[PDB]
């Protein structure tokens, strides 16, 4: 019973309103987990990285929306199989060690969406990306993803035009550079203290 | 080995930088859990209600700040006693069922701090209070707490003066009323759809 899965950029993995059918664990790439509130608002709640489990909380129907933020590989199991499995085997202690990571990541979004100014929200969301997909580069740290202006706009609660003009401003402040949709952040620590 | 504890309004239960000494569980009242980020920013991350456990994630030193938002009662245990205990006994399945609630609450703050306009942040934080400490009243739903303008300001990332002027605006829009520091929200559902 061994298998991986594939999803292109922007493909939702599950919709709100949908059955809570399976429970997934990321293997490569990035997933944008979001929640629809009784208001109808849909807000990013986490950008899950590798070794991240999702679709779990329901177990403990849906009001989350998981989309592939980048191309992703993930292993996935029915909810009733994780539900029986968690009872049978204790070592739940890996699931506790994972749910801490879910909290840590969701808090990292708290700091991103509480910025009120979209520039700081963007910068704060870029830095999440740097820790999670950064590689050292001659200029600085490069986020190794082909990133969409829409995708970012969606995540930070913005419009694409705003996201584009803000990246432009960052570029014209020689704070970042963009080469074939791959963002490079010259000085992460500086940028962070500035916002 | 049976005992409750007491803390007045505004008393921190533990500071960031402090040892992760004990692990607590709320019994009555409300706790304002916050996180200090490497930026130095300190941001509300959750308003924990009853049956809420905290100080746990470290187990899975500190960068959270827990303060008594209202007068609280809580039972509390050293970190090494919960650490040994979680290994020995599986039924961890209550701790999983609690950590879901921590996530649910932290997300409820995501929706509050992502409002960008302080009025909606306040209203959204008041509604958290209504679900958690509301009682039916002749006028509407009353949050049963003696609430501080400072306390609210701190939670939503505002200044007290702003919080005071916003409550004034709500009052002058006959949306709420305040009698001896106890807020009454006439029409929660209406207010929610409006923000």
């Amino acid at each position: 019973p061994l298998q991986i899965e594939q999803f292109e950029r922007g493909k939702t993995i599950f919709f709100p309103g949908d059955p809570a059918e399976r429970v997934y664990l990321l293997v490569k790439g990035a997933v944008k987990l979001s929640r629809v509130y009784e208001s109808g608002e849909e807000i990013t709640v986490a950008l899950l990285r590798e070794n991240s489990v999702f679709g779990v909380l329901s177990l403990l129907d849906r009001f989350y929306h998981a989309v592939a933020f980048t191309p992703v590989q993930l292993f996935s199991v029915p909810i009733e199989f994780m539900q029986k499995a968690l009872i049978e085997r204790p070592e739940a202690n890996v699931m506790l060690q994972g749910l801490s990571s879910r909290i840590l990541q969701t808090e990292m979004m708290i700091e991103t969406l509480a910025h009120r100014d979209m520039g700081s929200r963007l910068v704060s969301f870029l830095l999440i990306l740097c820790r999670d997909f950064g590689i050292p580069s001659p200029d600085g740290i490069t986020i190794d993803l082909k990133l969409s202006h829409q995708a970012i706009a969606e995540a930070i609660g913005s419009t694409r035009v705003t996201v584009t003009r803000l990246l432009g401003d960052l570029r014209e402040s020689k704070l970042i550079a963009i080469h074939k949709k791959r963002i490079t952040v010259f000085n992460p620590v500086a940028l962070s203290q500035q916002f």
